[PDB]
């Protein structure tokens, strides 16, 4: 297949002040003596480095994409949160919301995320590629439309969604939302509307702290449009696997998507600090096989893959490796050196039909038939 | 109370080749830019800093020891072990076993550590302090008597105990391994021990990889004396507070035990990137209150804490900080950030249940209940 | 003797935002993988470790300080810098002024660095120890009044002479500064008074850059009261040996100081990227052991050493730990690796000969005349 | 211009055990929290990340190349010598000479280092291009025959050369080494060759501490074509640019070389630690016109530019950018940031003036006056 691969090496230079980990630093907390900020561009610059000598790289099509104008941001932001960004952005940086730092030239380093993710879905609905890959940094999922959190300060994925609309008149897009962290901002956007069917998939109460949101299926006209999938903590593979047959590809069988748009962040592996699931990098291919084969059945073909969170320096690299051999059909020599650890790790078979029990019973809360595709 | 503190500088001086977490530099994992190896110094580092800063320090018995001796490390481990060992380390380093890398000098920093533990149970058992941290770097728990591993290179509380036992005829003792993996070296060295009680409260599965451990009580001599508590991936506070009400406490009432010697890894945070468990601050904090108050029952409050594993440095700090609060009856100025943070990402009322109900099964099978 | 060490862990916490060395992140400056901010407190870190680890901490007086007052700030500072720092500080950072940047909380440990100089010449003219050292970060020799810069942000030693006058009333104070760098902010300060001599031996132009000021001597009632020696790029152990004995040495003699404070950056070490001087370990132990000699001879042995700047991580440690044994006469097992590679590398007899004639010249310009200690 | 800029992802994944600046971690050097080895990947990184974001990326011929061949490695270096550094590479890694440390893998990065420096002189002799640059690490002008040093473990350019001359048969190779260290292994490996003209410009005594080596000009057919120019510590823009007039250019129009290449290091640059001079973007991109100049005139425009040492990870990227710049005949946007800070920070006039008249007393010597 031809994957285009939407890359820019300044989305790697955007960094804010000092962080232990996700705490700012001050009061207690002592400034990192090495690593920094949670949000650093570590995790993202190993992927594309292991990219690179996997061969991978030169079996994809590699772009860039202007930034994003005012004119797309706008769609979804008020000029004066622009304003206030762009102010704190040329000051040197500072905080602009709830855990949302930045540093300076973040603004424009943000604004370049925004267009790679734009671009990405036009080179996908004008025919230029199969599907695509978007190594979005600052990522976008959480933000709101008057307020940055989680690292996030424009809406990525509704900025390019809007984007799409206007330029190439697409009725039907589904987000499926596989960071290990709750889609508020995408959730909060389309909640009600019923041309973007919105399904994440997060550990319960992770983040935001203490939203799980099974009930949150959306309002009025975008009523059963919005899918959240709170997971048990500590769940892995066969949690993801039962989740996306029983609740996500019956919701796009049933949507029939134009346009099939994946947020992707990699912070449910195993090793993974911010947050307590157990997945591997097969677990990542394996969710993005049954998405690509939605996107052939339903779309076309037409997926495009935009990378959120992901905080696992050591293995991230691993999971975004596997994402992408499996939208472009390479497969490299590069084998994962936790694959086998991490099974033997999994959840045992009490827990398994746990979770397997809760999802059947989401899965019928939800009004969703067990058809198989087609 | 009287809570000595023993550290040494030169423990914080240990450190492999390159690793990127846990995984050794070569082939398709690249050199790190920053980290380095999951067995960093800085978690350590930074809870004796932020001790510094809270002024907890300054009402502290702050202590340090000899390295270990040969004598007191060949009650556990073979002499060809420590040449090995020692061979290796003068070499520039390299790897002793499975997941246990070195660097130069490491063996003189393993001894060290040791030797801090030694002190801190002799200090404990000689009426020095009322109770003992020992801040132990590098760490034992999972180390066997002839093979090195889980980043651990001598068995240092099985040397602690070993020497304690020689110098003090102390005739019961209970070890209670908080750190989330599972205390394979503690569980082997006595487990046809009825003189050690060893317990292990760790995340089924996780390390060792797909251990669980339940059914594995001792044998023989050592039958019952040795308990697994198995908690499911994702569990929390209410898990490990159940944990504790409903097996440690009972085993330890029990046990009658003369001394407490706790193998505390904070690797159970939230957190923490080579566990999926959700404690904080104050989760150590109550267990600490609990096996203290074990202690004060039946050991005349004698209780040292042996700091394991633990692998976020943002997050370690702060719950070193509470068990050290805990011991010495001092509460500082330092307020945890992510506490209430981390109460909200709690484990929900069915997966609580689900797990309480386990641990009431686990506690009949034990004989408990 | 009885050597005060004055040191706070919470000076090793303070960490401004992004820099790649010592230049600011943004515009073409990628935010560093590793390092961070050039005024880092890896440095003083791996001095108090080694300190520790060498044996030598056991064998000193180790004391805290309370923070410096708004008071004694404001003997040199006004209340509206204060205030500024204060708000920028609140705010999580940013910049304070020329290469003077902020993190949160910096107002709190600038105030502690200040305060542990103030107790260290206190402490030292109450007759509670022969000398001292302190442990200061951030530092302060080139603070102005009004004006942060080159990563100082309150003139720490002339809030601690200005405390020092006000409680003990001290006459005569000699500030012997051999940072590498020039002594700017104690240099605009005492420029016209004659009861602080403020001597500075200083990279030739390095920083403020372009900046020699031989033939800044101090005007009116200070004139001869301030001495620049600023030394040719490339120079080494001679170089400062025979600036010591050409130039500092007889300014002291005639001074008759009551009290001697050096301003000891590391600077100048062979392996600094902020300079271009060659010194090694026993350099500074040589520096100490003649201003030690000449506290004794002129002050009652009243010396304070105030930690500045040095930038190698590496070899800033074994500085550190040489002036620190001169001033307690304890010889650590310690052995400095560096050392015989360093003396190789000095300037060659051509280079040696032509800064000694400058030397001499500039004491003929001073008009100092070249008498021994008595 | 056509300028082939040789390159690979894999050369910055070489990484040495622990290192503090370029003192190996062991007795009294602590371990750093953060760096690690002086020879680290950043500084490469971070020029390519400039190259990349300043589009200059776009307007040069991207290339790769295979690693070295054992052939191409043994027309300078022995078997044994590739043997030993393998099985150490092989066993994890440790000190294969002085500083000269490795890690695991760090044979095969060698080779693809040397690969890159064959493929670009290859390259530019065939017509492929009209210049090159290779960014090869790790580097290579110290690499002895037989013996490892100062972080080169095998002699790139000399390797390079000699495929060079077996390939084509150049017959008059120029080699200018601006790396601010002495390069021993190109004088040492050409000393008595009249066919390669080696001429080094060096911080006088730094690497090799104590050397200096103007009186060193070659023996027998090599006499008067090695040229060593020991400038003092201290010195800046002026200084090189006189050694460049008085001293390398002169060398070289008397030489007539049919291919230059550059031993390219940027620690010359004010802000190294690894030495003591004063060298800006500019003096880099004034010495790579200099030598494209001479180039043009004698060598039908055919420059490599090999890239050796530099240790500033925030300075050395724009300095390396100017001679690409200056190379391909294309100036980006980018501004480097230093550039008017170190211009004040330069010699005074006493001080150029003390200089000059050494390097005219030095260009007499050599008999280029
Ligand atoms: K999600
Ligand atoms: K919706
Ligand atoms: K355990
Ligand atoms: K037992
Ligand atoms: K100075
Ligand atoms: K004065
Ligand atoms: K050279
Ligand atoms: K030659
Ligand atoms: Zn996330
Ligand atoms: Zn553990
Ligand atoms: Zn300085
Ligand atoms: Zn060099």
């Amino acid at each position: 297949r031809r994957t285009a691969f939407f890359f820019d090496e300044l989305c790697l230079w955007h960094a804010a002040g000092p962080h232990a980990l996700t705490l700012p630093v001050g009061g207690w907390v002592q400034p990192p003596a090495a690593a920094g900020h949670a949000e650093s561009p570590e995790t993202k610059r190993r992927l594309k480095s292991l990219l690179d000598v996997s061969g991978l790289t030169a079996r994809l099509q590699l772009r860039s994409a202007p930034p994003a104008s005012d004119e797309d941001l706008l769609r979804v932001h008020p000029a004066h949160y622009l304003e206030r960004f762009k102010a704190l952005s040329d000051a040197g940086g500072g905080s602009l919301g709830q855990d949302a730092p930045i540093g300076p030239g973040s603004y424009e380093i943000a604004r370049l995320s925004a267009g790679l993710a734009i671009a990405a879905l036009d080179a996908v609905l004008a025919g230029e590629a199969d599907n695509a890959y978007s190594l979005s940094r600052p990522p976008g999922h959480h933000c709101l439309p008057d307020q940055a959190m989680g690292f996030c300060f424009f809406a990525n994925i509704a900025v390019a969604i809007e984007a799409a609309k206007a330029r190439h008149g697409v009725e039907r897009v589904a987000v499926l939302d596989w960071d290990v962290h709750h889609g508020n901002g995408t959730q909060a956007i389309y909640y009600r509307r019923d041309d973007v069917l919105s399904i994440s998939l997060h550990q319960d109460g992770c983040f935001p702290p203490g939203y799980s949101g099974a009930e949150d299926i959306g309002e009025d006209r975008g009523r059963g449009f919005n899918l959240n999938v709170p997971l048990l903590p500590g769940g892995g593979h066969d949690a993801y696997m039962q989740a996306m047959q029983r609740i996500v590809l019956p919701a796009l069988e049933r949507f029939r998507p134009q346009l099939i748009v994946v947020a992707s962040g990699f912070d449910a592996n195993a090793v993974d600090p911010l947050a307590r699931m157990q997945l591997h990098s097969d677990s990542f291919r394996a969710m993005t096989a049954m998405v690509r084969d939605a996107a052939e059945r339903h779309a076309g073909g037409r997926l495009v893959v935009v990378h959120e969170g992901g905080f696992s320096e050591a293995y991230v690299p691993f999971c975004g490796l596997a994402v992408i051999e499996e939208l472009s059909g390479v497969r490299s020599a590069v084998r994962d050196p936790l694959r086998d650890f991490i099974e033997l790790q999994q959840p045992n078979a009490a827990f398994r039909d746990f979770q397997r029990q809760r999802l059947e019973e989401l899965a019928a809360q939800f009004g969703l038939c067990p058809a198989q595709p087609l």
